[PDB]
């Protein structure tokens, strides 16, 4: 129950799981402590040690804002860190199948959070329930966020931006010299990843130095080309010294700003991380990815859109409710408390905290495009408006097109539609299949019926498990021996998608094709 890796010796656990036995190896670092000097700097490698690592506790989050707008409230709170916040926090997880298996095909998780939050040691990231169920070797890791982890001036090597992408880079290649050890197979490596972990997955298939560490990619609700995900070099730049002055840090050697940013406690830099945008959304990424000129050579869209990345099989998907989620982080009239029925001046406020820099032209277009009813005075007309406009603009839409041109250079590409509210979720039901929630679904947990799931819910996620492991496996995210729906694959013209829930499972075609064509055509004009 001991592995030697290539930097020592490192001890585990054993645990059980229905009737049978996963090994957890919970806080293996991979990367030197980005403290003190280090900090804004890339990983560094980590040096050799020759005691026995306790790896039998997950380890520090990284440092990042708590959202503590709902205190109490375990809805809000499951996705809170749930370990010590830390600058040293660089570690990784394995979850292998016992007994060890021989070539298993390694799962890569990446957790989503905005590139401000997140932790791997959630609950409802365990990777235990899929290393037992279908003995691949599941990994996270954690990665730098907010300003720790995307600080940017460019060039400058002490704050070049992207810190956290290259965190989970080196997780990779951690992967790459390590698993081999563990019984898997470095050469049949998935990545998976929701929201922003999404969008980190997608962004890995654009960077070169990414290309040889994985081998296929599933992302849940998130990709680079969603509004929020990347941010130009001069904005980026404008938020650091931005940062600088909220923190008196202010200088014109700029390397003299990080070592003036590198004496400040963590808890200063935290605290006005999000006064460096001018007006902020429930959606701001403050500190984030950015076009580097080292991970990232150029706008994604270009990249994208010419071809250039990792050709190999993808699979993507989105949930029927996206925006919900974040109607109660500043939208007025709306609250988890009542069923938050919005006027249609509520809606129009709405749109102005979504959409605070846009003309007054821009906000009457989207309120024309999504405000002509099948039925004037449904109450909860503009209510459900404000849901789709947001999960519309931010999710469904960027994974569409990003889909379709993924597709368009040869690849096959496989595209779900999840649709089962969870009967365990905490928010009111007109909040509907909210943003994260397949996640629970995905990583097996309604498996364990000895934790409130519906029968159906064991059932659905018993599939969810077997497509994304016959994907992650063989390139193909079908459920063959019970006679199931066959999962076609997604065409830049037909466009089938599979719809997941707990009735049972069809195949559609052009998923909201009317808004789409406002969203990825009209409104990047405006
Ligand atoms: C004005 N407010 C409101 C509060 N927040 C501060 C912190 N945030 C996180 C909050 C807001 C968002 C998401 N829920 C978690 C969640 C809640 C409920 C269900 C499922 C998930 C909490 S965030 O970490 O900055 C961030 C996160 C996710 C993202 C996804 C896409 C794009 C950007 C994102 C940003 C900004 C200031
Ligand atoms: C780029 O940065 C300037 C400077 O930023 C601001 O100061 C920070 C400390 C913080 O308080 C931010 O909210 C400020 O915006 C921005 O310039 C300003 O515009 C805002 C409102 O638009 C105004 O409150 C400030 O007085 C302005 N500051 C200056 C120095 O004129 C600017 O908006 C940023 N954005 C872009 C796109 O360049
Ligand atoms: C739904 O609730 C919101 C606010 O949630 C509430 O906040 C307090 C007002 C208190 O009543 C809590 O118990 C509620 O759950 C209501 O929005 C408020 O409306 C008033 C109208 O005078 C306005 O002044 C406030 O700013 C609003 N609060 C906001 C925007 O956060 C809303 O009216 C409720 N609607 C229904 C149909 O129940
Ligand atoms: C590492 O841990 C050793 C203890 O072994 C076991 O660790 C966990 C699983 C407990 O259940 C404990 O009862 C076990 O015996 C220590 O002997 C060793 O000193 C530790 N090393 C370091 C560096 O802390
Ligand atoms: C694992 O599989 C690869 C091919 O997928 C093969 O090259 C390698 O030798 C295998 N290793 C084993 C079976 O230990
Ligand atoms: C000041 O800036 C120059 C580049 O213009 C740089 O070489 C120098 O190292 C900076 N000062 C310090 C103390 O590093
Ligand atoms: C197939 O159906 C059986 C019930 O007949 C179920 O127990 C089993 O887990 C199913 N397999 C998959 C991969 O869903």
């Amino acid at each position: 129950i001991i592995i030697a890796t290539k930097n020592g010796k490192v001890r585990g656990m054993q645990l059980t799981v229905f009737g049978g036995t996963v090994t957890a190896f919970l806080g293996i670092p991979y990367a030197q402590p980005p403290l003190g000097r280090l900090r804004f700097k890339k990983p560094q490698s980590l040096t050799k040690w020759s005691d026995i690592w306790n790896a039998t506790k997950y380890a520090n989050s990284c440092c990042q804002n708590i959202d503590q707008s709902f205190p109490g409230f375990h809805g809000s709170e499951m996705w809170n860190p749930n370990t010590d916040l830390s600058e040293d926090c660089l570690y990784l997880n394995v979850w292998i199948p016992a007994p060890k298996p021989k070539n298993a095909t390694v799962l890569i998780w990446i957790y989503g959070g905005g590139f401000q939050t997140g932790t791997s040691s959630l609950h409802v990231y365990d990777g235990k329930f899929l290393a037992r169920v279908e003995r691949v070797i599941v990994v996270s890791m954690n990665y730098r966020v907010g300003a720790l982890g995307f600080l940017a001036l460019p060039g400058n090597p002490e704050a070049p931006g992207n810190m956290g992408l290259f965190d989970q880079q080196l997780a990779l290649q951690w992967v790459q010299k390590n698993i081999a050890a563990f019984g898997g197979n470095p050469k049949s490596v998935t990545l998976f990843g929701e929201s922003a972990g999404a969008a980190s997955v997608s962004l890995h298939l654009l960077s070169p130095g990414s290309h040889s560490l994985f081998t296929r990619a599933i992302l849940q609700s998130g990709s680079f080309n969603a509004p929020w995900a990347v941010t130009s070099l001069y904005e980026a730049r404008n938020r650091t010294l931005n940062l600088a002055k909220l923190t008196g840090c202010s200088r014109e050697n700029e390397t003299e700003i990080i070592k003036c940013l590198r004496n400040k406690d963590p808890q200063e830099i935290l605290l006005n991380e999000a006064f460096v945008v001018p007006y902020g959304t429930p959606l701001s990424v403050n500190f984030g990815p950015t076009v580097d000129g080292d991970f990232l050579t150029d706008m994604p869209d270009i990249l994208l859109e010419l071809g250039q990345f990792k050709k190999t099989q993808i699979l993507v998907g989105v949930n029927k409710d996206e925006g919900t989620a974040f109607l109660v982080y500043g939208a007025p009239g709306f609250s988890k408390d009542n069923n938050s029925i919005i006027t249609r001046k509520e809606f129009q406020e709405g749109l102005k905290i979504f959409f605070p820099g846009v003309s007054e032209f821009g906000k009457e277009s989207i309120l024309f495009h999504y405000t002509d009813w099948v039925d004037d005075q449904r109450p909860e007309n503009y209510r459900e408006a404000l849901g789709d406009v947001v999960g519309d603009y931010n999710f469904i839409c960027p994974a569409l097109e990003f889909t379709k041109k993924f597709s368009e250079w040869g690849n096959n590409a496989f595209f779900y539609y999840f649709e089962h509210r969870s009967s365990k979720l905490p928010w009111p039901e007109w909040m509907g299949v909210m943003h994260g929630y397949e996640i629970e679904f995905v990583f097996g947990l309604p498996l364990e019926r000895r934790d409130q799931y519906t029968k159906a819910e064991e059932i659905l996620s018993r599939s969810i498990v077997k497509r994304w492991a016959n994907f992650a496996k063989y390139g193909n995210p079908q459920e063959t021996q019970n006679q199931s729906t066959s999962w076609p694959v997604f065409k830049s013209t037909e466009q089938k998608y599979l719809t997941l829930n707990t009735e049972s499972t069809r195949i559609m075609t052009k998923l909201r094709a009317q808004q789409c064509r406002f969203w990825t055509s009209f409104f990047p004009k405006v």
